[PDB]
């Protein structure tokens, strides 16, 4: 039942050229393929309909650094550092579209310190998906600009630290009934179909992102460096907050924000690599724009 074992990581070590470090004795050391699946969900709906980003002429002719990291750029942006925990319930499409909402209300929104509620979106939007079943991010962003969602000092996230349960029921009022409940609504919602200069123009000026990718068992052994599938099942698609990109030893990185704890990988951070759209990280980014 279990996903790794020994003969497992030093296979994949052997596959790998050191490019990243597969370790057995980690946070998922004895994680089993049914709780595995916990951490996929993320669906895509193949004929979407939002509409595809559109830069200004300055922003097309802007010259792009080597690296780049979106909290260096936004110092005063608290959330865009704070790595989440989705924990046993399939919800990385909202917990990552949620955590993307509350840093553009600081890069662009004009509002400091704002956390959206993920549990908000996966209990109230029962057209997103499942709820803790899993969900579509496109259909999270499109209820983000229609219906809007309240803040995480209203809608705290329910589930702990693991090592889970069903969809909370969707309330109207905050957990605390002295506190009254705030929606907040997107303007805008769009994505990046064009890859690897999308990503870099759409960080640069606006900040981070959703991208979903491909999730292989040989990734719940990640301890360090550049992230690529060698081996292992295929188990589906997750949903991810990408904020950087630079370079570790000659290789090509993205930076991004797995929602598995800051025990997982390096500091909660996951590299994979840039250029040639690995495990399909390149192929969609959902972003958007909040109310102001």
């Amino acid at each position: 039942a279990p996903v790794l074992t020994k003969t497992f990581v030093d296979r994949i070590n052997q596959l790998n050229g050191g490019m990243w470090k597969a370790v057995y004795n980690g946070k998922m050391q004895n994680i089993t393929f049914a709780e595995a699946k916990r951490l996929t969900g993320a669906w895509i709906q193949k004929t979407s309909s939002l509409p595809p980003v559109r830069f200004t002429e300055e922003q097309l002719r802007t010259e792009l650094p080597e690296s780049f990291d979106s909290a260096e750029k936004w110092p005063n942006c608290p959330t865009i550092r704070e790595i989440a925990d989705q924990s046993a319930c399939r919800a990385s499409w909202a917990v990552s579209t949620a955590s993307v909402i509350s840093d553009r209300y600081c890069t662009v929104g004009g509002v400091q310190q704002l956390r959206i509620s993920a549990a908000h979106l996966l209990s109230c939007c029962k057209q997103c998906g499942g709820g803790c079943k899993g969900g579509f991010p496109g259909f999270a962003w499109r209820y983000y600009v229609e219906y809007g969602i309240a803040s995480s000092y209203c809608q705290p996230y329910p589930f702990p630290h693991c090592e889970n349960f069903d969809t909370p029921k969707c309330q109207a009022t905050c957990t605390d009934k002295s506190i009254p409940l705030v929606k907040y609504r997107g303007s805008a919602t769009y994505l990046l179909l064009h890859g690897e200069e999308d990503y870099k123009r759409e960080l640069y000026f606006n900040g981070p992102f959703v991208a979903v990718f491909y999730v292989y068992t040989d990734l719940f052994a990640y301890k360090s460096g550049v992230y690529r599938h060698v081996d292992g099942d295929f188990l589906g698609g997750t949903a991810v907050k990408v904020v950087g990109w630079g370079k570790l030893n000659g290789t090509p990185y993205w930076k991004v924000a797995n929602t598995w704890d800051t025990d997982w990988g390096m500091d909660g951070y996951l590299l994979i690599l840039r250029g040639n759209n690995e495990c399909n990280i390149e192929h969609l980014g959902f972003a958007g724009t909040p109310e102001t």
